[PDB]
């Protein structure tokens, strides 16, 4: 409730916002690259060549700005190992802490 504890308690507010917010993240990239795909996919020619290449272009871009967002695959999954390790870490710290208040009061 306050202090230390109060601390806790808002990191894993925080910790908890992250992996919401970079699962989110990655939802809106991948709708972004499906759709690309499923559009490559429609396609009938040089026009079609032309437009193929295109599209493979664009999702190439959407790859390097979601790469510089979350990093690579490899990265972006460990990065929610740890984020889940801290969460586990700091409910463990906040029963013991609230244990130690109420074992005085």
């Amino acid at each position: 409730s306050t202090g230390y504890l109060e601390e806790l308690e808002k990191e894993r507010s925080l910790l908890l916002a992250d992996l919401d917010k970079e699962e989110k993240e990655k939802d809106w990239y991948y709708a972004q690259l499906q759709n690309l795909t499923k559009r490559i996919d429609s396609l009938p020619s040089l026009q079609t060549d032309m437009t193929r290449r295109q599209l493979e272009y664009e999702a190439r871009q959407i790859r390097v700005a979601m790469e510089e967002q979350l990093g690579t695959c490899q990265d972006m999954e460990k990065r929610a190992q740890r984020r889940i390790a801290r969460i586990q870490q700091i409910e463990k710290d906040i029963l013991r802490i609230r244990q130690l208040l109420q074992s005085q009061a």
